[PDB]
DNA sequence: GCAGTTTTTTT
DNA sequence: GCAGTTTTTTT
């Protein structure tokens, strides 16, 4: 799956090299297939391939329609690639064979809309922390969750990357970096007094030593680089 | 090409034999996906087969959406048809492709919607006629222009069918049968002594020996069955 | 894994 | 042919 996966990274990557930008209305230059955004209720996206239309819900807020036609632009990338869809084809079959197709259409989606290129850009200038997670959201125009994703992947140190919200600030969404195997499930509460609600409060950005405060009640050591935004603060938890 | 128009025949027939019946919501019954009716604006329908979604536009009139509906369910037939696929593929290319795929989901729609027991059945009652094309389109729920091109097809005789709405009484849609040459071309007026218009104005039903009246000013003998429907005439002009 | 959305894990 | 919608043909 992996080789798969791969395989979607070198598609969507050489299809975003042949844009002329990333903002929402040059994403479907290289694509013979023309786009709509209309009121569509529940459902985000839809890609005809055979009528060559790319549907986005209008009613959706701007980041998640660009994360759809990404998506939606990652479908057709596939239905191009015989070679990629056989293997697939020979692998998977019947729902399974579903899922796998939405989720490589998810990371080519997010290959197009995050290069390395920035990833690595802020990474260098921001280190792997909470602002590094606020600025790869604003300049990629994705939602902090798929930024978060994308972030913990290309962190090669131990960090926790965790997207916090009032809903009472708890842990909305987290991932952690290739090597770490904790988990900060959302809904874990965050402590008023722990430097993350601190940061929200005082709506200043944070770097200090801290905690990870699991449901467990484990408080494990942990340095803390959290940066407030509205009502919502992205925080990196650095582990040893 | 005409192969393919018959294996799209079969296909669409033994799908709308496992129908429950023709009615719009069980048009879908066969088929592992779901309809969204919705509005379009200037689409009628679209189908993603990836995401299994049937869209239909809400803004348009039923018998509309009805054949749009079944047009998208042909769509369904013929993706999962590789040895017709396959030949279609070796047959045509580019933007030809393009048109023989939607020519064919037109012919299987009709061939959903429009089964050869009820043409034969109205045909049987009510002869290659006016009237027979009228009620093709109220059992069938389709427009009297689908309606037309499907009695057409089989009506064995030469017979001119036309559809005929103030525009002035005007030929709104035509075609012959099998073996008929002459086309009676969309605009061509009708004359206000003429059968048809009589119909119109009286409100009811006339079958008398009348003319087709071509705009070459031709005036070639033909025995005219019309039906005056709201504003609006189908009439079968029967050629020697 | 896959989430794509405001020694500390835990079917 | 392909339209799918209210000797009489005519790129
Ligand atoms: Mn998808
Ligand atoms: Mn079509």
């Amino acid at each position: 799956l992996a080789p798969a996966k791969a395989r979607m990274r070198e598609l969507a990557t050489a299809y975003a090299r042949r844009l002329p930008g990333l903002d929402t209305h040059s994403l479907m230059s290289g694509l013979d297939a023309t786009l709509t955004f209309m009121p569509m209720g529940d459902r985000d996206g839809a890609y005809d391939p055979e009528h060559r239309v790319v549907l986005i819900n209008s009613r959706v807020r701007p980041e998640r329609q660009r994360f759809t036609l990404a998506h939606e632009i990652s479908h057709a990338l596939l239905l191009g690639d015989d070679d990629l869809l056989s293997d697939l084809h020979d692998a998977y079959e019947g729902e399974r064979l579903e899922q796998v197709i939405e989720t490589l259409c998810n990371v080519g989606a997010a290959a197009i809309l995050m290069p390395e290129t920035l990833i690595d850009e802020l990474l260098a200038r921001f280190g792997p922390s909470g602002r590094a997670l606020a600025e790869l959201a604003r300049r990629a125009d994705v939602s902090a969750s798929s930024a978060l994703y994308a972030l913990a992947e290309r962190t090669s140190v131990p960090v926790l990357y965790a997207v916090c919200a009032v809903s009472a600030l708890t842990v909305r969404a987290s991932a952690g970096s290739p090597g770490v195997k904790y988990s900060l499930r959302p809904g874990t509460l965050i402590p008023d007094d722990h430097p993350v609600a601190v940061a929200l409060e005082t709506r200043l950005p944070i770097t200090q030593e801290s905690y990870v405060p699991f449901r467990s009640g484990r408080r494990m050591p942990a340095y803390v680089d959290a940066f407030p935004e509205r009502q919502r603060v992205l925080v990196s938890f650095a582990l040893l």
